[PDB]
């Protein structure tokens, strides 16, 4: 209602029917007379828990092909039951795996979405402490790092109760770098993590002032008081940075982490919230070269590249920032596939994902997607995606937004 | 239910409060459940274009309009507007259509531009010249508005925001149409080949010039014949004389070898098929023109692979590895494309804006929009530059998009609703 | 989007889950900020039709479990090629008995669609003359009669061409009454009837000029003028009207058709356009009872019945039209019921009604109603469908209004 | 895509062209796609009941209503419409909420009363006593207020139109609520033999009361007491003074065993459970009367099978057949019960009027509301009554549904989420 939505690419002129948009129960934040496709961010009783729980349940069971069977009958009244007596109820090891999958599945700001049907789903349920998560959260980054032959991961702590047994990961990704307010009023490190940063240092962090320090992990297990841990340097690899052809950029002292892993969103299967859910997968080369260096707000390292390659920088109509926008992403490519770490440069991950949503389509009847993430951050129209028509709607199992652990927590 | 909105931009920290959008009218596209922020045409149940605007739909289209004029001038209930309200609402009862006022004709005009949520060079909407094209009655006649339109907005390289606003839509079958997408553009062709020679974009209208008996060169660069609809007849054909026809060669700062590619381009930008809509009525010959941006030349249709398709020449000759693309050889041929492009229009002395000065003064823009309108509609799929998109500041605007009347909005290729 | 509607019965506290919303394509009217549930009304090119043949087809081998079948594919081939080459195309008697069958499904003023299945379906595709649709609808008028046990039937002349040859019966319905204005302004007869009437005389049809006058067909076939055909009254069985105990009601005179068949709408199916399909089912009793014979501008009987009944008709809260009404719809059943005439009193038609919707919920994930026309015109909330909440979508094949040919026709 | 929008009546053919529902701010429920005209509830996109309005709802919502009441005075553009209009802004940046002058909320209830779709009476609505009582702090004071209201509302049969609205919410923590959901009902309980005595529409209320140390006599027509929530705080029990209390036996001019039944129904329909929405600010304790049309009691209380469902006890002392639903046994009683309403309530002097009146006046008032304001926002599905509906007016008139404010919503039921 409408039943059949059509997108079109304007390169190839392929137009695809979207039916999968039906099945969403969720707005998105736009209306009729109003789009907020650009804004970036548009207690669960019983009665209202049976419903989502029933939709997860038969989402299941039709995907194996056993919907209206004896074991699907069977699994709903359980559940049914465990949530009349329990007011909630547990997932099985099956479900739970397959609701993780759907959720990546789902992200419609995921660009690396072929993968999802390769994710290695660490069950973690049974973790009762901070010190526990940081063992798993170790597994985990072993695992998924594998000595540069990176690996799609999450790990999965048990679910919230009452919201005040919550599970988190204080830290937005499970890797990041610190950053210090200078009293010149600038940032020495990364200017995104600088009140995460402080946070650490009044919970005892010994930080080295330096450029790119490695955080600790701040860990809330059953709603207690995060409990500050040091990862072991030895799991966290990192890759300096290098030019094939400017041999002065790695004077520049760059490097970044292998690791691309977020750790502060919440995953919503059948109605239960895993609040703490860290996932990893690979990085695309702009998310660092672009975004990481020379985003204004972050590391910001237009102006001493331009410098070192002696650019006119008088004019913008030169076109200098634009020059060393490639060269910089070439160097962290051209350095993470010299060091075998797993990379994916932006021509490639779109190429991969238009073909990842025609099988989408062909097979689920769409692809999810926000055309303002999912399009490069530079170079935009010389990648598929740009020409890409695309429907953005919201499917569950999904991975969402929730505020940040040190707004709501009371010590 | 009604409330401020806010929008955020994400590496100044400023804050903007959105109170502007509670006036749109129109639609979007997008549903609560559903966005299609990146559909090009969405569908927002606008009646069918072969239709006209009847009574009940002309009489709220035009108090709407006359009242928001009235409001700009600081006249609001006064005499004069009532009895213009009056005036206009006889009109429609008794001809069911009416006659803007020159003042009105410009304000709706500059309007339209003011609300074109797509247009990246909004801070220039108020310097718009504005050519009244009503009495206007003949293809030949359209060709004489036209050549003034683009002499006046070429300026010898020196360009001027220029519309020519042609008669209004009456029964639908006395439309004017210019049926050129824009002013000037390359013919297209398609060769024995299988290849195809020109603007593949144009190839479709190129045919319909050739079949209307246009003598094509059979070039790369062929500046096509306006093709001119008055009074619901059929189209005629016109060449542009060619003095008025203002083109840079392309050439680049350092690589002698730019030139050689045998590049170039025109110097004026002028969409030429979309429907100026004011107060309700319908002005569907209404070309305008501003100068480029560079991207739009140097970007789009240079290196789209469905345009001219240039990266994989250029590449070459740079010598760049192309056995990878991790090698983002693509890219720095597309960064020196773009060097050129701005380059040749500096050294020619033609108008032309990069995408860091468009995008600053955008923002700049927005900022005065929401100070003195309470917001400012802007597409942000179409705002964001084809290439170097976060290393602009727009990337990082958060931006509402809404439709505020009065408006350009796109109406059906002619050749696929006229009868010969 | 949203997935799952839910309707509520108010007396019985029952919630069904609507899905079926989901499948609808067409507009309804409304907006999300304003309801036009109460307003009566609120050629197709190659490329408008491939999309509108193909959904049909794959909803028609979709509802035999042959979907994605080698005749599935074949039919669609066969169905896109005829399209190609003729810029329309057939179906097969199969798809043709399928879409009528679904109209009426769809039909979401329909109260008595309980009996969806059970339609005789007629094929007068090969139609070429209006004595040729003279001779089809006597035939469908005595098959549908039967001598007063009414079938469910359905006659379906040549779909439309270029929209200059369309089949068209002018009958608003075959069989009515005909409608003459007096000089002082009041009507003898069928108001509702004049225009027609008055056109009937000047195509040469000689007037009774009397209160129950059936009137003639007018029938259009292939786009030429329409002509007059009288239906042998014998086929015509009709009901004299008397009260079970009120003697003096056969003294009014009053009386009435048997078969209800409407012949003005224009059934669509998979993108063709039957502009002539009359059909035909049974009465409920207050379509007669309480509309024909009660409204103001129909035959508006309420105060000679309330006179021979001996009411105060000096104040309208003695409620006597109310009680009038009661009388001559007891009057309308008893004589119907009488002489054999199939007949559903209006309580025995809402609780069908209601279970029907159950049924359509439990195999077809909904049921499109339209409340305003579902609830009968008297003594609506002591029938089950008032304290029904309904979801009224277009659903497709359907029935449709279309203009009156004598506002389009040029002789 | 605005428009005027035609309604016709199809047994007098008057078209009338309404222009008001432009004006409509909140949602219906309805899409393109899907109607919900019989939706009692359709989900509207309104904000939680448990959270209270932000500035950036406030401001809008503030500025349309202070709009619409100057511009009803005919002072709109006024040096006192720009001075209310500054305070009222200076008290929601300064507190996030602001206060209505007397004059505000006088027209704002009245006004509710003329948006409300659903309710036929409205030719009425300027005739409207409000009783301010918003400096009210505890549950006795409500009872003191209602009790005043029951009693000027009451006026010994002549009934009233009144309304008396309470202090409006704050942080939603210390809302206003009268619990019950009519000022005055009858109780219901359930039975060991699984039937209701009493209104079985009252079962879980009743049950609140009793828990809460009311005293019931456990019959078939007790008058329930007031639960009254002041200041967010638990409700308090108050039973209204029985004189207070104006009641109809019910009899029937001509069966004279009708009286035997023992049926009785009370004089005053006021609604107690509603929330008034006038420009942003929300009264959750806002009981309102008028009088009652006797389909309301005779159809619906009565013979509603969920309510007193009498019936088949008032067809068997008919002596009906009942064996057969075609004999319409059901309808023959159903007028004989509603005549025995009507001729009680006019012998006993208390106000009442019957549906075919009642009717008549509404089409009047449509076509008075079309003349003087553009529009008439109606809903079919409740102003059509419930018996006899083609023979009354309303039936046969088409009504555009749409939701203007001030208006009157509904809201959650006090006991689904008062904590204690
Ligand atoms: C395996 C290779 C992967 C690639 C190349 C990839 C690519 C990306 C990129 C480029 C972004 C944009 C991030 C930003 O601009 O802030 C993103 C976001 C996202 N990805 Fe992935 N991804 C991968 C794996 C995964 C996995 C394993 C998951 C979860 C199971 C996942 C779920 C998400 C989600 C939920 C977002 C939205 C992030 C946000 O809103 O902040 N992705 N992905
Ligand atoms: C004066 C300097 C101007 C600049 C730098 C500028 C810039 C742009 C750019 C970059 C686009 C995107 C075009 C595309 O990618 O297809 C655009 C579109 C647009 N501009 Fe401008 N523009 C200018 C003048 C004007 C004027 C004078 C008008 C109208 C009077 C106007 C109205 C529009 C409209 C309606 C579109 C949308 C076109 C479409 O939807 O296809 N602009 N502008
Ligand atoms: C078999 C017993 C049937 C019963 C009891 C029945 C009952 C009704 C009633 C009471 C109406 C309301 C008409 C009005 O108030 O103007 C109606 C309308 C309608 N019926 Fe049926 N009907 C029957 C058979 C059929 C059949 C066989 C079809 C088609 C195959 C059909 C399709 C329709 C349609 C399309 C309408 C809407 C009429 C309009 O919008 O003008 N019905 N029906
Ligand atoms: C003066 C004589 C009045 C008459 C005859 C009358 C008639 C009616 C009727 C028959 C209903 C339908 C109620 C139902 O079936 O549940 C109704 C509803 C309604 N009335 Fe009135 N009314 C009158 C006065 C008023 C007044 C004074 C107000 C407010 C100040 C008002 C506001 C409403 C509202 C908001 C509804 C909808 C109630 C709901 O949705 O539950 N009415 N009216
Ligand atoms: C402003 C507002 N709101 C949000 C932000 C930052 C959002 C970060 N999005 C995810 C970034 C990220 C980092 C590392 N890895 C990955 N990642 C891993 C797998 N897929 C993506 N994403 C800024
Ligand atoms: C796919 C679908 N549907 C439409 C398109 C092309 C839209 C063209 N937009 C206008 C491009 C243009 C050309 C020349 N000048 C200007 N221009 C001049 C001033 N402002 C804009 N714009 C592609
Ligand atoms: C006012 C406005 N715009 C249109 C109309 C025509 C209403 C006709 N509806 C169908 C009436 C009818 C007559 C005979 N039979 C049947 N019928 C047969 C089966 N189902 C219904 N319906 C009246
Ligand atoms: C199911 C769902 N949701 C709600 C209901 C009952 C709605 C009650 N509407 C008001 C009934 C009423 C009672 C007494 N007086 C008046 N009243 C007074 C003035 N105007 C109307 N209305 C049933
Ligand atoms: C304002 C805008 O929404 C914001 O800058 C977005 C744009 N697109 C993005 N796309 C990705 N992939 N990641 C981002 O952080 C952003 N930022
Ligand atoms: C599918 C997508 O919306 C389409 O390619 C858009 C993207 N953004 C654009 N932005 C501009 N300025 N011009 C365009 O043609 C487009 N094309
Ligand atoms: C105005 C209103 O929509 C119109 O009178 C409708 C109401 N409901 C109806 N319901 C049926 N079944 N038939 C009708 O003709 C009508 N008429
Ligand atoms: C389902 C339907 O919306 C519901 O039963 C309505 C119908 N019309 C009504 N009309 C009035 N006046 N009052 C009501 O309670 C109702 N109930
Ligand atoms: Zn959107
Ligand atoms: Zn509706």
């Amino acid at each position: 209602c409408p039943r059949f939505l059509k997108v079109k690419n304007w390169e190839t002129e392929v137009v695809l029917t979207d039916t999968l948009h039906l099945k969403s129960t969720l707005e998105t934040g736009c209306t009729e007379y109003i789009c907020m496709g650009s804004i970036m961010h548009p207690v669960a009783t019983k009665d209202q828990l049976f419903p989502l729980a029933k939709e997860f349940i038969d989402q299941y069971y039709s995907s194996i092909k056993r919907f209206g069977s004896k074991a699907h009958m069977e699994r709903l009244e359980e559940v049914n039951k465990e949530i009349d007596t329990t007011s909630t109820y547990q997932l099985k090891d099956t479900e739970l795996i397959y609701g993780a999958k759907h959720a990546w599945r789902n992200a419609s700001r995921c660009v690396g979405r072929i993968q999802w049907s390769k994710l290695q789903v660490f069950d973690a349920r049974d973790c009762t402490t901070a010190h526990g998560m940081f063992n798993y959260i170790c597994n985990h980054v072993k695992y998924a790092t594998n000595k540069g032959n990176l690996r799609s991961a999450i790990t999965i702590f048990p679910q919230r109760t009452d919201g005040k047994h919550d599970f988190r990961v204080w830290n937005s990704q499970l890797i990041r770098y610190a950053g210090y307010k200078q009293p010149d009023g600038s940032t020495l490190g990364d200017p995104a993590n600088v009140q995460f940063t402080e946070i650490c240092i009044q919970q005892g962090w010994k930080p080295p002032r330096g450029r790119f320090d490695v955080l600790p992990l701040l860990l809330q297990a059953n709603g207690n008081d995060p409990e500050l841990f040091q990862i072991p340097p030895e799991l966290v690899l990192e890759v300096p940075i290098r030019h094939p052809k400017f041999e002065w950029f790695k004077d520049l002292g760059l490097k970044w982490y292998g690791l691309p892993a977020v750790s502060n969103m919440l995953l919503e299967i059948g109605g239960l919230e895993f609040s703490a859910c860290p996932f990893s997968g690979w990085y695309m080369g702009t998310e660092i070269g672009v975004r990481d260096y020379c985003d204004n707000s972050r590391y910001n390292i237009l102006e001493e590249v331009a410098k070192k390659m002696n650019l006119d920088m008088r004019k913008t109509s030169s076109l200098w920032k634009d020059q060393a926008l490639v060269e910089i992403n070439i160097a962290v490519l051209y350095s993470f596939q010299s060091d075998k770490v797993t990379i994916v440069d932006h021509h490639s991950a779109t190429e991969s994902f238009i073909k990842h949503m025609e099988n989408e389509y062909r097979c689920r009847g769409g692809c999810p997607a926000d055309w303002v993430w999912i399009v490069p951050p530079m170079s935009g129209s010389i990648t598929p995606v740009f020409h890409q028509e695309m429907l953005n709607y919201r499917l569950t199992p999904s991975f969402e937004y929730q505020p940040d652990p040190w707004n709501t927590h009371v010590w």
